[PDB]
């Protein structure tokens, strides 16, 4: 209902989370513990290294079986990572835009009512991912799903969590200067102005998380295991 329809033909589940947020975009909610779990740490292209590493051994440590990829990772080496049993039988499961479609179709590849596909050893995936939705209890969740872009810049209301969103990506990045410098700037900086030569900055928020989430804003990370 809908994914509790899903898990029902599963036996091994991949959870593709950002590696930006590991926890905001982990599966929470909804129940794998009688499933074969991999822990999919994706876009590690665009990601911090270093906090991508601790992020890999925090999994490690708790005993859980935990990969790292990225969309320019050859077929073979995700293949290879991942290891299914030859009688696994696959969901992938994830938030809105965490590279679930990229995976799929990578694996797919492309080759030929609920549908699947078959690797080479018979494996079965199924072709379309569980779309996870969560109750966004706090303004940080929904502001770390709006900075690796599971929640769109068009569905926010809220100025706070624009504000939250910065925060954590100021943090991140090391920036101490106040949200109205930054993107006073940032609307300079692009040209981002409107009559009068006054600094757009609805525009100059739009256009920066929309950056941060396709990872053009540099590699960050969004939350630390330490934390
Ligand atoms: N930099 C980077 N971008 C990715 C990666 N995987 C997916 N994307 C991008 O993330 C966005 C969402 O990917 P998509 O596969 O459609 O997400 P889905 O909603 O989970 O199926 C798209 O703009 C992709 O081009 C990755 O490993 N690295």
């Amino acid at each position: 209902r809908q994914i509790k329809d899903l898990l029902r033909l599963v036996n091994t589940v991949v959870e593709v989370r950002d590696a930006r947020a590991p926890f905001a975009t982990s599966a929470y909610g909804v129940d794998f513990s009688r499933k074969e779990t991999i822990i999919l740490l994706n876009k590690v292209d665009i990601a911090d290294e270093k906090t991508t590493k601790k992020w890999v051994e925090f999994f490690k440590k708790q005993g859980k079986r935990v990969i790292t990829t990225h969309k320019g990772e050859p077929r073979k080496v995700l293949l290879k990572k991942l290891s299914f049993d030859r009688l696994a039988r696959v969901l992938i499961v994830g938030v809105p835009n965490t590279g679930k479609s990229t995976i799929i179709n990578k694996l797919k590849g492309k080759r030929a009512g609920i549908q699947w596909f078959s690797l080479e050893n018979g494996v079965k995936i199924l072709d379309t991912p569980g779309i996870l939705y969560k109750n966004i209890f706090s303004e940080d969740l929904a502001a770390k799903l709006l900075l690796v872009g599971s929640l769109p810049v068009e569905r926010i209301e809220d100025q706070r969590i624009f504000e939250r969103a910065f925060e954590i990506f100021a943090r991140s990045i090391g920036i101490e200067s106040s949200f109205s410098e930054f993107f006073e700037d940032f609307a300079r900086k692009r040209g981002l102005l409107k009559k009068g030569g006054v600094p757009d900055i609805e525009r100059a928020l739009m256009l920066f998380f929309t950056e941060v989430a396709q990872g053009k804003a540099g590699r960050v990370s969004f939350e630390r295991p330490e934390d």
